[PDB]
């Protein structure tokens, strides 16, 4: 048989879309969305109903023009993820406003708005993750957030500062990168080709599992973006894996078994205290790659936030 | 006659290197140094006297390696100040260790230091600036030391956010660089050939003048950092501009008179409120030139601030 039900064996696979048609063809058990695939999906022409529905339903909450912007943007993300949790049984992950990213205050006020409509469509917090960038910002509303039972998932995470950080703040999940890793270092270093083994976005995701887990940390790893299914196979084993139905696709026709790749085995070793952050800025600037992809991440993010905020200013 | 002298009828200027050699040359009215220029210096043969002058006395502080190390390259770089303040009427700037660029508290520590240093020595405050990396935590420092009688240069400014931050703390200096902006640009846009005002660290600190002087900010403005003489005569009139002995030859080299280009003749404007650290953070990480540049400057210094200890290390 095939390398998507052999990756299943040691991974759980979460569908990297919007586009309910993944969710019916490949039952993943969580998904993930963000600014760029709402973006995306809200030019699906089946999906113009949840469209009309967030515009209708922020017409409702206020006669401010600036608010219904806002409101409807809010609505359109969260009426994706209700039609996506109605085919998927574990969670789905919305993200916060990425203009938000280095405002802890807001970010913090922005999650619990998207959960209260989550909650309001009677969907429990144990269906949903709320995604925000892993600046030290980020972790810190974070950290807040999951003390108040709602759960988070760290994204555009590059450095081991922001692993480390994560881990500390006792975070539900991360998604560290690895495609946008490759693409950094094919743009900053001659090499441009790499064995699945060598590639420095398999190499951080590894390593991380290894810290996670030789600490006892209970935060799911979870590897994000993908450039081929190389990058995939070489970090079978990790806790769960979002991947793009392109590759989903790939996996599902490419016959044969795989193995295992990423285990841990050893003793549960004492931790550090925890990192400061003053320590972590020292450490993540320290990673050229993480400085870059971190803030490019963030500002690609906006960007399609203010394209779904024209959209919906040019149908109120 | 030259354009060096050209350039003095509008501009203040500084000699960027810690060779007192230059000092006798060109006669300038300040000097800057900084850890890489403090490592070529502790290089120059006739320097071996102050390097085994600092060794000396930081053996009579203490009897600790790692100590000693520390007393060791602090005074080398006091001591090469003092050289250059025997030749020059002005200020000395000299570089806290980029090690502490994002830790406000150790940061006002090390300057109260060096500050310290130079008043043993018999040197009063308004000859100094201690320079600093012009992070959030850099800028902190520098409001509280200004407060306390410390003059600072804010040096490694690259976005609009930190010359905003910079002048809203009142700090005394700043160095907005002009020759690793032309440099990143050359390396990440197909643009290699600029003329000398489309040079966009010329248009950066042209920005910067104009904003500082049409808020009548007090603060001064001193380019720093160039790769050729065309970017140093596009900013004839800033307040000063710190060149090294290769471009201060080249000028005193050229014949013809230049006009000024830097001038502002207009109202003082009402100023905004304080940029909060947000908004900084947001602000500074729209810029991606300003993200690569900050972190790369603050590396690079931390690993000549390493390669001074090592070869203090080896002196004890």
């Amino acid at each position: 048989t095939d390398k998507l039900t052999s990756l299943r064996q040691y991974t759980t696979v979460v569908a990297d879309t919007g586009d309910i048609a993944a969710m019916k063809l490949y039952q993943p058990q969580d998904a993930t969305t963000n600014p760029s695939l709402i973006l995306n999906a809200a030019q699906i022409p089946e999906y113009r109903k949840l469209i009309d529905d967030a515009v209708a339903w922020a017409k409702q909450q206020s006669n401010d023009r600036a608010q219904q912007i806002v409101d409807a943007t809010d609505k359109l993300a969260v009426n994706i993820g209700l039609e996506i949790l109605k085919l998927v049984p574990g969670r789905i992950s919305t993200q916060v406003d990425a203009r938000l990213s280095y405002d802890t205050e807001a970010s913090i006020a922005k999650a619990k708005r998207l959960i209260k409509l989550y909650n309001d469509a009677g969907i429990s917090n144990d269906r949903i993750l709320i995604k925000l960038a892993s600046t030290w910002q980020g972790i810190r509303a974070a950290e807040q957030l999951e003390k108040e039972g709602i759960n988070c998932n760290l994204t555009l995470l590059f450095s081991f500062a922001q692993a480390r950080a994560c881990a500390e703040a006792g975070v539900f999940l991360i998604s560290p990168f690895v495609g946008r890793i490759l693409d950094w270092y094919k743009a900053n270093t001659d090499k441009k080709e790499y064995a699945p083994a060598e590639d420095p976005g398999v190499v951080s995701v590894s390593e991380i599992y290894q810290y996670y887990k030789e600490h006892g940390y209970e935060t799911v790893v979870m590897g994000a973006s993908f450039r081929n299914i190389g990058e995939i196979l070489e970090l079978a084993g990790c806790d769960r894996l979002t991947i793009a139905p392109t590759l989903l696709k790939e996996l599902a026709e490419s016959e044969g078994a795989i193995e295992r790749k990423l285990s841990y085995t050893g003793e549960v070793k004492a931790r550090p205290a925890r990192i400061t952050e003053s320590e972590f800025l020292w450490q993540h600037n320290q990673d050229p790659m993480a400085v870059d992809k971190l803030a490019e991440g963030i500002r690609k993010f906006a960007i399609d936030q203010e394209k779904l905020e024209k959209m919906i200013g040019d149908l109120l």
